[PDB]
């Protein structure tokens, strides 16, 4: 049939939906933060379509991409956060979906970084000046 050897007991996943769901808030707040980017990106945008000149376009796009590298951080506190946490070899779901949220936290931290350099970019090129160097 299929023998069964591991501890002769089972009692459902309590603890471990408990540990899971922490979980799942992760992703999701994650989302919220993901979500307010694409939200702030619709609001910009449109602004973006025209209103100032390029002295304050320039300025609002680099104060934009800042604003983006906070986001950024709190993606990067999501790894971080998972990468200081405790679980033994037991939980394979829990682990599971730890592992695919760090690389998720990889590419968010990244993608909104991309936007943030690109707006960043941008805008650097825009301004190069001169400078000194004397202390």
């Amino acid at each position: 049939g299929s023998p069964e050897f591991m501890l002769i007991g089972e009692k459902s996943n309590p603890e471990e939906e408990v540990e899971l769901k922490k979980l799942k808030d992760l992703e999701v707040s994650a989302e919220k933060i993901a979500n307010h980017l694409q939200e702030l990106n619709k609001e910009l945008s449109g602004i973006q379509q025209g209103f100032l000149a390029k002295e304050l376009q320039a300025e609002a796009l680099c104060k934009l991409d800042r604003k983006v590298k906070a986001t950024i951080e709190q993606f990067m506190k999501i790894l971080e956060e998972i990468d200081t946490m405790v679980l033994p070899e037991q939980f394979k779901d829990s682990r599971l979906k730890r592992k695919n949220l760090v690389k998720k936290v990889q590419v968010f931290l990244a993608e909104c970084d991309t936007v943030e350099q690109y707006i960043c970019q941008e805008t650097e090129r825009l301004q190069s000046t001169n400078l000194a160097l004397a202390e």
